[PDB]
């Protein structure tokens, strides 16, 4: 267990969002055979998305839904050898990320045009400015692919940290969340230095409680990974304490911050939803998924 002092929170939408979450990926070519379907039904990916995004329903949870079944579908696609090779890694991602700059050649993989749909929806209604800040997230999201299939090539802690810190794709799954409950943080609010250290501590639990979820299937192949263990778990225990009552310490220096940055009545309302349904969310939403 561990110390998250958020409320636990879903979309009341799940439901017809979890029975309807194969028809995107089945008509995108991402789920092409039944057992590929029930074997995507199997990770509780629309669930997870209703706990990212409880605020949403209807076409914006199933964008959310969507976000879910193709990072896990994505990231899939370097298990194999193409993972622990970074050109063939960097080969597949220029041709995602290629979908940022404009249309997708119709000769792209089925992976890369799902990506195309999932950012043409995404910027929908959103201003340029933020499409463009989201635009990079998912440049150092598929960099950071590249920069891991190095890693493991070269067969060879802050290090580990300072890597995981882009593949884990919190900032993407964030991002949605803004996209998702229509509404925007202010652009000078997100790069200060109180949200940038929220959304980092954000990073820090996710990737922690993600290895202690994944410390027995990778022991049949990490954080964890010196001296003793179990001690090392109630190390990593008291990581994720620490940094979630940091992270209480900085949620109360927002109104000083807001005044800070002279923002209105709007955008004090936009950075208050930011903080509960776009932070708070990604932090929880990952831990009660972890215990369904």
């Amino acid at each position: 267990d561990f110390h998250i002092p958020l409320p636990g929170r879903q979309s009341p939408d799940h439901a017809r969002a979890e029975a309807e979450q194969l028809a995107w990926p089945r008509s995108l070519g991402l789920i092409r055979s039944d057992a590929a379907a029930e074997r995507h039904l199997r990770g509780g990916y629309a669930d997870l998305a209703s706990r990212f995004y409880p605020h949403a329903t209807g076409a914006d949870l199933d964008l959310g839904v969507d976000l879910m079944s193709w990072a896990f579908l994505f990231d899939d696609l370097f298990d194999g050898p193409r993972g622990e090779n970074p050109e063939d890694t960097k080969q597949l991602t220029d041709q995602v990320a290629a979908a940022l700059d404009g249309p997708l050649p119709d000769t792209a993989p089925p992976i890369a045009h799902g990506f195309a749909d999932i950012w043409r929806r995404t910027c929908e209604g959103m201003t340029p400015a933020w499409c463009a800040r989201s635009a990079r997230h998912w440049r150092n999201y598929f960099d950071g692919y590249v920069d891991e299939a190095e890693s493991r090539f070269w067969n060879a802690a802050a290090q580990y940290l300072a890597m995981r810190r882009h593949t884990i794709g919190v900032q993407p799954t964030v991002d949605l969340a803004e996209r998702a409950g229509r509404f925007e943080v202010p652009h000078r609010v997100f790069d200060s230095a109180v949200m940038s250290a929220m959304l980092q501590i954000a990073v820090d639990v996710n990737l922690l409680l993600n290895d202690i979820a994944s410390l027995e299937k990778e022991e049949a192949r990490n954080m964890v990974m010196g001296w003793s263990k179990s001690r090392s778990v109630s190390h990593m225990q008291n990581e994720v304490r620490a940094r979630l009552e940091q992270y209480l310490l900085l949620e109360s220096c927002l109104p000083k911050v807001g005044e800070i940055y002279q923002l209105d009545t709007a955008e004090r309302e936009a950075l208050e939803r930011y903080r509960t349904d776009a932070v708070r969310t990604v932090i929880r939403g990952s831990y009660d998924w972890h215990r369904s």
